[PDB]
């Protein structure tokens, strides 16, 4: 029987069989079933002896610090992972009851409580974010380090499919084509709640995290270090959700990490969601003279050739900047950021194009100058803006195109603004007794339009009249002169003469005449300036 | 041997191997496999011993009615489970043979046959949507209640993955963090396919319904009743397909339900898409005096704090409804409806806000007043209108801005339009031999326009000519009056003058005059107005 | 014990325990593990006695040709299979180190080497990709047939998860219900990567393509074969990625192959993302008189009832057409295309429906003679154009509103451009003294402007004076004859006058007046249109 059974039953080893994992591990096959809770000490490792293993875990890891996963064979997969910390740290809570933001030292001070969860370990950011916390802040709530870390080191292609926990972490270290998916909501400790870093041997590459959420945590819910997708983009976050992370919901860092460069290239960041980040929704610079990287020399700051490929994004209740990045020669599209504290875009960007952007009710709190910041020479082509909530826009040197939204036309600076390809074009007047199409040149002023073509009805409603009139400002003063057709329906037109004696230089082209007042003798005169552009003054109107 | 069997291979038991599910169940450490149908009587109800299981279907559960799966331990899943009724029932195929949608009662009862898909059984909501059909019915297809239910009774952190069936119903009762993944596509029944059901204990929450699909059954496709995702926004509907649904693919329920609130909150609805519903693509609705909700003293009807996140949905071929909603302070982006028979959205909201929404051709049957209605004073950025086919839109109270579409103007009615924020503009016209920018004083007339502003071809294509014109309406007859600049390539403007003696009170500016009419005389007069507000006549022009 | 173990374990037969891949199909009952590296011959086939398998691949499949799986029950699931070819061929690869694509015969010659990635065979199509090649390539290099392909035949719900490969191709020929799911980047070989074909038997229906990526291979990424997902859509292509296919992303077969037609109706095509093929980023037409189709007395060449479901599509990179269709009544939306070396969107559609299509910067390389293409009577609205970077836009026949963008005016061809539906309207400009509203009228000029209404600075900034002028064309001067209000802020308006003798007909309408010049007395005249309709000379002004 046992030669038989040897070969018709699927071979699976148990924890609960032995006293420690890594006995579990070199008995392991094909399977290995995680049955019993386990506590770890900080550093347990343990060696999988290259197997390409089917790791099921139905109890969970207990231990502040790292557990260490090592020699996993390439398509092992560990499937329903729980880490949960031995240890109830004080946690903030900066939010309220109608899930508002607190933005005062003193009122987020009051809410400390020792738990695993609903909020977040306090860290050196939030001294920068509540100013005045860090004086604040009792002794045993400042400097904690609590995280229960599953590492994954060194290994290729190895997936974590549905992890969970409390103050947990998962960190893939030094590794290449491994994948965080469909994590099963896992609440956050102090450090990142994914990482992919790569500091040591090859640049990062087929590193995803794929679906799923993770809430809380005191920095970034996912983050990548020295990892290069490739031209074929392979690696980055698709289909994500993140909430409330103490730190920013998607990050690559920036600078220098030690003594390489921990930047990252060719990475896809595409059809997530980012909802209530203490610092931002998404922070995809590089820079904050780079060792490891591209020098100064060749590439500016905030001008690397990042090329990652961004796409659907949607950020939500931002206490900091919504969507944030740096770098040259990107092409960005579909981004929509809502009910942001700090600005909804701020974008060191240079030679760059952004399609069909929505920004909508930011920088709520005025943390920030603007709701959207492009620093170099950038093409916006569709941009909404204003919700139902200082500039809007400063884009200095870039060149729009597709604002929809009601905007306060001082509140925005752009380079260029244009509308070359319209229509026929139809202006629709509603609770009006007018229709208008105004026009303002910004050089002359940003506050005052001025000139204007309205439509204006004669009588009331249903009169079947209106009358047309053209403007111009003078003295500051908008529509001073303006020339007017069917004003009560006379059937005429009104036109404005010059108030005295007219100056030669007041006419501009030849074939034109410019009625002026001589009130000395109560008569309109018209300077005119003939068709071979000699002037002459004759009398137009008298007694 | 057995000693060492019993370590090293995986645990599960087989149903053949029992005559009852629960013995099976009681028998069962780690998996356990469905390899042999099972006739299940209703209420059938299963104990697992708070066992943490992963049970593999490979065989059909056959029944009318409930079988109930009680006492799973957090962690369980299901997988591939198929639900089969024992009863085939009579059913109705509202849809032609080229997919049209059948609206006569007639034509729909002449459409019944025996079968458990390609149509649902009738209920009173059809009663409502085919007039005339409840007289129409024959007793034997009317009153059906087949469905065979998969019933997941309080527990939490399970899932059931890749289901499937024929009038199939999968319910869970009292649960928590449970999903519905990967749905594979099965045929409902009579009551609602998914169903997030916590009437009873505390609000539901983490509860979801992640990718597939679903097609027919008689009521909703995906519904919820008194569920809170918190927020964190922990549940809802993400990544799926509704088709066919005899009610709506989507849906909140609204009022009282029994002695409480079956209303829901703090949900995410986002990337899914609703194909041919017989009511509404998606239902998000809370109100139809809320025993176990807000009372109407603090929010009003309709104006609930729901604050679900909903983004990105797609809705085609609804027979009712696009896309439908309630509630205030709400944010609701990148929607597109198209082609519907009623209103592609119906909108009860307040104090929202409604980002890039496209309904495009629909209120086709002309069910409703409107193809979109907003109730309360919202704001809308960004609506496209109008594909290839009553008040296009009727938001009394609402601000629009970037209406895009071949819309009839006199069709449209909100509180204000404006484009606040264009640039320099072009407006390019194809196909006429004049190009046109039209202003239209809703107040004044919603169907003639109040002026103008033209360029119109002097002589025919290529004459490297044209004259400008500025109209006004009168007497109801647009462009009536009009000042030209180079009409006929003359090089000069044309004035109009007032046809008789006007009267003090047609001049409305000082340093301004009004040429007028003397028939007695021949002559042109000026009436002036002074700069210094001195009326004046004089002689303009005479023989 | 052996009744107890035969109840209580999970039955899996592994390959390390027998000589062939059929002897191990033969004694498998559930689960099915492939433990070892299997060398099979092209045509191997496995018969798997209608059992519903769990096959777990945790080792590769060697071989050049086809190992074909048959008679796999309904449930079967194969997942982590892993195809590779014996033989290693020559590949091109098309691209620089900078990532630029290479379109020189010769370049792409010299790229030449063995390996089973990184590139791909040539192919004839290459004969017309890079003209040129054909002759210039080395005999060994020409006519390759390298695949490594798992074929499964005829089964019908067999899902197929997490496959990869080098030189791999997936084929299921005769399916329905069968899926490709999370494909784990397989290198593509000389066939189609994934390809759901049948040629015989019903038409396929159930098929579909979920999440995941390929890379490479020879022609395209994803294909389909007489394939009918009927009024349900239930088929097709959801969350996937295609990367450097060497034919085209995702594609559905046109025309006859052997006699019978390879066309595809109701598929959905939504939430993918095709970046660098060479040929075309998504080929959905039909058409290239139909046996085993539609005649073409029923629908004519490229106006088949194709009905796709299409929605939330990303090309980037294509060295040939981003996106590219035919057929009648389609409703498409949500289309972003950007920088293509051909077309972003060839579309030989009629009476369809184009919603938010984005195309920007494509036909880089003037492949084309447009950047988007549209033969037949469509309706466009919103379009959006021009990134950083031959007319534009050349539909003849389709009307279009809604498009934003830098676009040049003289590369618009269409039937009708129009914005029926804007409110009040503000011209805002950036960087010059003056503020524009241009009129075009194609059919006089595509070139050149046919009149304006500009806003001009008087002076210089914080002046708070301009002047309004509106313009007429005259001679193919753009602005030639003008008349200003407030130039120099004399506050009047300068009225341009006949330089000649006033003919009758320069005069359009009754109770106007002509001022012209006479030169003889150095008068101003004025042509009298009186309220009669008679016309009268009279005296203007004099000396």
């Amino acid at each position: 029987y046992s030669i038989e059974a040897d070969k018709k039953f699927k071979y699976s080893v148990k924890l609960s069989d032995y006293p420690t994992l890594q006995d579990a591990a070199s008995a392991a096959v094909d399977g290995l079933l995680i049955d019993r809770d386990y506590n770890f000490y900080g550093g347990e490792t343990v060696d999988f002896g290259g197997k390409v293993l089917t790791i099921e875990c139905k109890a969970k890891f207990i231990g502040d610090g790292n557990l260490i996963f090592t020699k996993l064979g390439k398509g092992s997969r560990i499937a329903g992972v729980f880490m949960e910390s031995t240890t109830t740290p004080w946690v903030i809570k900066p939010w309220t009851d109608d899930n508002q933001w607190l933005t005062d030292a003193a009122a987020v001070v009051a809410t400390l409580k020792q738990s695993k969860t609903d909020g977040y370990q306090p860290t050196v950011s939030d001294y920068v974010k509540f100013p005045g916390i860090e004086t604040l802040l009792p002794p045993n709530a400042k400097g904690q380090n609590i995280t229960s870390t599953l590492e994954i080191r060194e290994c290729i292609g190895v997936e974590v499919h549905r992890a969970s926990g409390l103050m947990a972490g998962f960190l893939f270290r030094g590794c290449h084509f491994c994948k965080m998916v469909d994590a099963n909501n896992p609440s956050g400790g102090k450090d990142g709640i994914i990482t992919f870093e790569n500091l040591s041997g090859d640049w990062g590459k087929g590193n995803y995290v794929i679906g799923g959420r993770t809430s809380y945590g005191s920095v970034s819910s996912a983050q990548f270090l020295r990892n290069n997708g490739g031209f074929e983009r392979d690696g980055g976050v698709i289909g994500f959700t993140s909430y409330r992370a103490g730190g920013s919901g998607v990050k690559t860092w920036q600078g220098t990490v030690g003594s390489t460069t921990s930047r990252n290239y060719n990475l896809q960041f595409r059809d997530s969601v980012v909802i209530y980040p203490v610092w931002d929704g998404f922070d995809l610079g590089a820079d904050t003279d780079r060792p490891g990287d591209y020098p100064i020399t060749q590439y500016p700051l905030h001008q690397l050739p990042l090329n990652h490929l961004i796409d659907n994004l949607l950020v939500r209740g931002a206490l900091g900047v919504g969507f944030g990045m740096d770098g040259k020669g990107m092409y960005v599209s579909n981004i929509t950021v809502e009910d942001c504290a700090g600005s909804g875009a701020y974008l060191l960007t240079h030679e760059s194009v952004f399609t069909n952007i929505a920004i909508i009710d930011t920088n709520t709190k005025d943390f920030q100058a603007n709701q959207i910041y492009i620093s170099g020479a950038c093409r916006v082509n569709g941009l909404r803006l204003i919700g139902i909530r200082s500039l809007t826009i400063d884009a200095p040197n870039s060149t729009v195109s597709g604002i929809t939204g009601m905007v306060d036309p001082s509140r925005i600076n752009v380079a260029n603004l244009a509308e070359e390809g319209l229509g026929n074009i139809r202006a629709n007047s509603f609770g009006y007794d007018s229709a208008a199409i105004k026009l303002r040149i910004h050089k002359l002023s940003k506050t005052l339009d001025s000139g204007a073509l309205y439509s204006h009805i004669n009588g009331g409603a249903g009169s079947g009249s209106a009358y047309t009139q053209l403007t111009a400002i003078s003295g500051s003063t908008p529509d001073a002169v303006s020339l007017k057709v069917n004003h009560k329906d006379c059937r005429g037109a009104e036109i404005p003469f010059v108030p005295d004696i007219a100056s030669d230089d007041f006419i501009k082209d030849s074939s034109c005449f410019l009625p002026y007042w001589e009130n000395n003798s109560t008569s309109l005169k018209a300077l005119v300036k003939k068709p071979n552009g000699e002037l002459v003054r004759l009398t137009l109107a008298t007694l």
